[PDB]
């Protein structure tokens, strides 16, 4: 069930956000969905964190040069290697949480990579990406909220 | 700059355009459209559409490994699938009158009947003449001139 998985993806992302800190916390958390996705329809309706902060969601282009300043979070879909490189050049130097919908590979690119097929959603963490991202991640994430 | 919104609305309009040239052996009261696999430009169609004749187009996302795509869908809008998944989808559609359109790809000769090219100045599409010839849905030949 795609709608059911989409709802689980929303819940997992909210769980993850709760463990992440930005150097200057926004009043409104900006989420950008970038590239082809199956499970982002829930995200795109927008969400609210338990702490009361709204999550505003927009779909944006891979080649938008301002992803780094428009987004606090990027939910990255199924893009090719060149598109991936372009996205992360745009994010370089900006404090951006990155999560990929798929996780067949999680050694290049996103901080977390979801595995949405199967019984429950799981994820892999890319420690090198986390170290370079500019956001702070609580080890408790590395889903129950903080 | 690339506009995901403009491209998404353009895709919706192109799909409606293509539908206008197609007839099903038993015309459904509501055209059922299935969005299958990761997509970038389907957010608009997923809100639902209406043909010029008043028939509603209902859209739902369905799983690539859903065995019943053939009876659930009148139209499939196909996102990113690898060759093994692609074959699974079209095995599910075999024997059913289903119009297939792919969002993106390098080749339009296996699988989907129409292949969109959403990049560039305007949306264009290719027609897969072999898939079209094998399909149980009927495509009026005049659509093939709009193909580029």
């Amino acid at each position: 069930s795609i709608e059911q998985r989409s709802n689980a993806v929303s819940q997992v992302l909210l769980g993850i956000f709760s463990y992440v800190r930005w150097p200057k916390e926004p009043a409104v958390l900006q989420l950008c969905v970038v590239g082809p996705t199956e499970y982002a329809d829930g995200l795109l309706r927008g969400m609210v964190q338990a702490n009361g902060r709204r999550v505003h969601a927009e779909r944006r282009a891979v080649d938008n040069p301002d992803l780094g300043t428009l987004c606090n979070v990027i939910y990255l879909g199924v893009v090719d290697e060149r598109e991936r490189q372009q996205v992360f050049r745009s994010l370089a130097g900006h404090p951006v949480l990155s999560i990929s919908e798929r996780g067949t590979e999680c050694s290049v690119g996103s901080m977390f990579c979801l595995n949405v097929g199967g019984p429950r959603i799981t994820f892999e963490a890319n420690l090198d990406s986390i170290a370079r991202s500019g956001v702070r991640v609580h080890p408790s994430v590395l889903l129950e909220h903080h």
